[PDB]
C-alpha cells in the first residue's frame, strides 16, 4: 500500500481535496456534488473519493477527529499523493457573541492547545495560517453566491469536553469565530510542503448562549459552505 | 442521539469495552471472537459491538486515530454510557534494544508529548497510569496462555510523521518499550470517572534496527494479544 | 494629556493611521505624502502627524522598536483616540528561498519568541492576525499598481541580535517571508478592540543567502510599499 | 571515597535497598529487622547498613528529603554500588476521598512539580513508573500478611509547605492517593540503569479532612509498611 | 552609520552612560548636568550625548520603551562602542506596601514577564542581576547626599496596559519595590559583554493604593535620583 | 514538637543561623567557632546548634541537599522560629573563566533549573535575590579581613549528575561564579517572611577546567569563608 492508511495509489487523489471529519459526510458529498466519482480509499473507514465538480478533477475524504488524525491523512496527501490544495470543510462552535448559529466561517489562522506547532518553531509560537489565495477564493466564492461570511480566528482543541475555566470568555474577547478541533494541525503541514490550505466551518453551536442549530438550519448550512467550497475550487 | 458521536442508547455497551483504533479491526474482533453480537454505533464509522465472551457481556468498538479521537470516545463511554473497564488492543513500535517485533507489551504507565495531561493537573506532571488490576489480569492471562509478555512504558505522540531529533535515543534510554497514539488519553479519564483502563499493544516495527512483522506474523501475534485482552475481561 | 505617551488631543488621530518604527520615517511620509498635515504628537519625539491623502483623512506615527513599545501606542490609539485601522509599515528580513531583497511582503498572520500573546489566551497558541480586508486592500493596491509582493506569515522577535541557532532553518522551512520585531504584538490588540490591523514589509536582507539591497534599492522600495498603503488607505 | 556522598565501598551494599528518608529510621529498620548488620555509610550522617533479612542480603539507607537527595543516593546506588532493586518506604499524605489515615499505599507511578523528567526526556511528559515485578511482590506480600492495601498514583512536590490553590482538589478528582516527596525522582533512574524500583507508603494525613495519626497509630502503620516491604525483598 | 540605530562613531561614547527611557528626558540630563556636553546621535530620535560630569568623561542616552529596545541600543553600546557600565535612570511604579511615591529605588536584580533570559539559558531561571559595584555606589552616594533609598527587586514587564490579576498581589507578597518595563532586559546583555550594569529609579505611582506624585515631587526626585547617579559615577 | 523536621524549642534558634548542607559541617562549625555552644535539634540527623560568636548569639544547622530540603527548614525557621536572617555557607563549582578552585564566591542573586520560583509568581520570572544589607556586610566583613572575594551569580541546579550539553558553556558565557544546590530556594522564602537571607560559598571545582582544589586549599578556603560570615554576623 501507499501508505500505512491509504489504499489509493500515487495519483488517484486530484490536486484539490475537500476534507470533513466524518467520512460518511465525505460520501454524501461526493454522492450529491461530484460527478464521475470513484471510491479511492476505504482503510480504517475513512472514505475518500474523486470525481469531477463543473468538469475540475476534484477529491473528498474524511480526516477523522483532532490534529493528530488530520495529520496523517494530510501529510499522507501533500506526501505521497502530491496534492497542492487541501480545505477543510466542517462544523463549528462559536463563542463570538455576533457570530450566530447557521453562520459560515471562513477561517484566515487557528489557535490551538496543542503542542505540535511549538515543536515545529523551536518551542516559539507558529500562526497555523490559512494560505490566502485559498482564504480569498472561499471570500470572493461566497460573494458571488451572495451567501454572507464570517472571516476571522479559529481555535482547535484536543479536548472537546472542555473544563477549562476561562477560555470561552478569551476567546469572545479577542472575537476568535469558531471552535473545532483539526486545523491548526493542517496549516502547518500544508507549509511544510510548499502547499496551500483553509477551512470554513458551519455554526453548529453557540458555546455561551447555548443556542443550537436545528436539523434544517444544518441542512441550510451545509449546504451554504459546501457551495462555497466547490466553487472556489474553479479559481484554485 | 445519547452523544453526538454514538448512537448507542444507554445500557447497550456492556459494561467492559475493548477498544481498537481501527473500526474494522472492532468488526473483526466482535465477528470472531464475540457471541451473539449485536451492532450498537455506526456514527463517522466508527463501529460498536455488544455481545458476549464465554457468557459475560463484552463490547468491543473503534475509538479512531490520537489522543483528541479517543478522548471523545472514552469520555462518552464512562460517562454516558456508564462503563466500567476499557482495554485498549493495538499495535506499536519500539525503541527498546531488548523488545522485538511480534512481542507483545502490556502498559503500565505512558509518556505523551500532548498538553491534555498538563492541562487536567495545574500544568505539572501527570502519570497516564494504568489501573493495576487490569494490568494484572492481562499479565496473568498471558501466563495462562504461555505467550510471554513485556510490561512497561508506553509512549503517546501526537505526530506519526515524526521529525523529532534524539527523541528515540531518549526513549530507548529510559526503556520506553511501546511507542503508539493513544493511551496517554485515555487513563486519565478512566481516573476522572473512578473506572479502570489498561492497554496491551503487540509490536509491528522496530524503530531502531528496523525490523517489521511479516503479514503472517502481524496476524499471529494479534491472535495472541486479543485472546490475552478476552481472558483478561472474564477477571475484571 | 491624554495618555501618558501621547500628547495628541482626543479626535486628532484619524480613523486609519499608518505606523512606522522611526518617527523620522513617520514625519518624512507625512511630509511627501500628506496634505492639510499637521504634527500632533512629540512625547518621546514618537512624531505623529494627520493630514489628508487624496482628500481622505490619514495619520502617520512612529511606535517604536519592539512588541512593548509598539502595544504601547496601539493600545492608546485603539482605546483612546478610536482609531479603527492600523497599518504598519517598515522593513524586513527573509529566510525564504524564494523570496529577495526588494520583494514586498504583506503580512496575513505572525509568529514570535514573545509571550505577550500566551499571557491572552492562558497560555495557548494564539496566532496574532491581520485582518482579512486590510490584507485584500493592500493585494489589490500592489496589482493596481503593477507591483508585485509576496503575501505570508512574518515572525516577531524581541531580539534583533540573534544567537539562537537553528532559527532560521525552521523558519526557511515553514516558508515565514519576514522577519521583524512588531507585528505580532499589534494585531491581538486590533482584535481586543475590535478594530482591524494589517502589515507590509520590503525586504531589506536576506538573512540566509547574505544578499542585502543597496540605498538606492532600498529607497525603490520603500516608495513602493508607502504607494501600495496609502492606496489601500482609500478602500479602508 | 567511592562517591562524593558515600564512604562504603563497591561490593558493600546488597543487590537490594530499602531507602527512607529519615537516615535514623535507616537505623531503627536495621537494629530491628537485620540480621548481622554492619554500617557502611555515615558521610553527611546519611546511614547506611547491610545485613540480611531471613538470611537474604538486604541493605537499609537513608535518602534525605526531597527529589533533588534521592536522585544523587540512588544515581550512586545503581551506578557504583550495581544495586538492582530499591524500596523506598515512607509517609504521605492523602487527598483521595476514599483513602484514609493509617491506609497502607502501594505506588504504581508518581506525577510531579519538578522538572527533571521533563529534563530527561525533550521537555515532554515522562511518567515516573514503578517496576511491575517490584509493585506486585509488594501487592502480594500485603496478601500473604493480610493487610489492606491501596494501589495507584502517588504526587511528588518540591514544597512541602504548599500555598498552590487548586492543587488538592484537582489530585483528588484524578484519584492520587499519596502526596509525598521523591518517588517521580526515583523511578526515572531506575529506568536509566535498567534496574528496578518501587515506592511504599504509609498515611499520616487526610490534607483535606485534616484527620491525622496519632504517633501510636504511626508506629503500627510503619510496623506494616516495613513488614510488607521486607517480606516483597524476599521474593524479588 | 556604525549601527542601524546609532550614528555615533566608536570612541564617541564615555565608558560610563546613564541611560533612560525618553530621549528628550536624556537630552534633559546633558544640558543640566554635563559640561562640554556634544550631541552624538540623533538616529530615530533617539538622543544620546556625551560630555563630562566633575571632570570625568560621562554619556547620556535613551533607550526607547521595553526588552527590545533597550536590548538593542545596550548591546550595541557594549559591544560597537566599548561601554563598560551602563546605569538605567527611570521611573517606576511600586506595589509593595512599604514604598511609596517619591520613594529612590536601587535595583538589585528584575524578574520578568518576557522570554528573553530563559532563551539564554537553555529555558533555565536567568536572574537579571545588577553589578555589585554598581549597587553599592549608588547606595553610598545617596547616603552621601542623606536621600534615604529603597535596595531590592525590580520587575520588568513587557505590557504596560496590564490585564493580569493577581500578579500586583504576588508581587507585594515577595517585597519586588519597582515595576518597570527595562531592566531585566539590560543586565543579561552587560554579563554577556563582562560589563557593569545597574539601575536607580523614583516611584512615580502606587499601582495598589493609586497615590500618584505631583508636578513638584516628580521634580524634586528626578534631581535627587539623577544626582545619585551622577555621584555614582564618579566612583565608577 | 514545634515542627516535623526539629526537635527545638521556639527560642533556641538565634535570629541569625548559618547554614550548611552537611550537618557534621555545622557540628564543625559550632565545635570550633561558636562558645557556649549546646546542641537544638537532632532530627533526621540535620544538628542544628546555638551558641555565641564574639558575645553574640548565632545557631548554626545543616539544611541536606537540594532546594526542597532547605527549603523545609528555612520556612520553619524563619516562620516557626522567628528568624531574620540565615546565611548559607557552602562549597560549589565555577564555569567563570577568571574564577579559580579556592576562590570565596558571595552571592548576589541565583539561577536555576526548578519550578519552585515560578510557581510563587504565576509563571514568570522570579530572581532569587540575596538581601543586600547581607551581602554589604559579607563584602565589607572579607575587605575588613583582607581576603578577597569574587561577588555574583549562582546557579541552583535539582541534578547533581548532570547529563545536559551546552549548560556549563551557557552560565560561564554569562558569568556564573557559583554551581550548587540551594540558594535559589533560600532567598524566596526570606522575602516571603520579609526577613533576610545570603549565601557565601568555597570553590571546590572548575567546572569546565576541572582544576580541583586539594585539602590544604579547602581548608584554607573554608577558614576564609567561615570567618566572612562569623564577623558579618556582628554587623547583622
Amino acid at each position: 500500500m501507499a501508505t500505512p492508511h491509504n489504499s489509493a495509489k500515487v495519483g488517484d487523489f486530484a490536486e484539490t481535496v475537500l476534507m470533513c471529519g466524518d467520512p460518511l459526510r465525505a460520501k454524501l458529498i461526493a454522492d450529491n456534488y461530484l460527478e464521475n466519482a470513484k471510491q479511492v480509499n476505504s482503510v480504517r473507514g475513512m472514505l475518500g473519493f474523486t470525481g469531477t465538480y463543473k468538469g475540475k478533477p476534484l477529491s473528498v475524504m474524511g480526516h477523522g477527529m483532532g490534529i493528530p488524525s488530520i495529520s496523517i491523512y494530510a501529510e499522507e496527501l501533500y506526501n505521497v499523493y502530491k496534492v497542492k490544495t487541501i480545505i477543510r470543510v466542517g462544523t463549528c462552535g462559536t463563542v463570538d457573541p455576533n457570530v450566530h448559529v447557521r453562520d459560515v466561517c471562513i477561517v484566515t489562522a487557528s489557535g490551538t492547545d496543542s503542542n505540535v506547532n511549538r515543536m515545529r518553531l523551536l518551542g516559539h509560537d507558529f500562526p497555523a495560517t490559512a494560505n490566502f489565495e485559498v482564504v480569498s477564493a472561499l471570500v470572493e466564492s461566497a460573494k458571488a453566491l451572495n451567501i454572507p461570511t464570517q472571516v476571522g480566528k479559529a481555535y482547535s482543541t484536543d479536548i472537546f469536553y472542555s473544563k477549562e475555566q476561562g477560555l470561552n470568555e478569551a476567546l469572545a474577547q479577542y472575537h476568535f469565530i469558531a471552535v473545532e478541533m483539526e486545523s491548526a494541525g493542517l496549516f502547518p503541514i500544508a507549509d511544510y510542503y510548499g502547499a496551500r490550505a483553509g477551512c470554513i466551518c458551519t455554526v453548529s453551536d453557540h458555546i455561551i448562549t447555548h443556542e443550537s442549530a436545528t436539523p434544517e438550519e444544518r441542512q441550510t448550512s451545509f449546504q451554504n459552505m459546501i457551495k462555497i467550497a466547490l466553487e472556489a475550487t474553479l479559481k484554485l
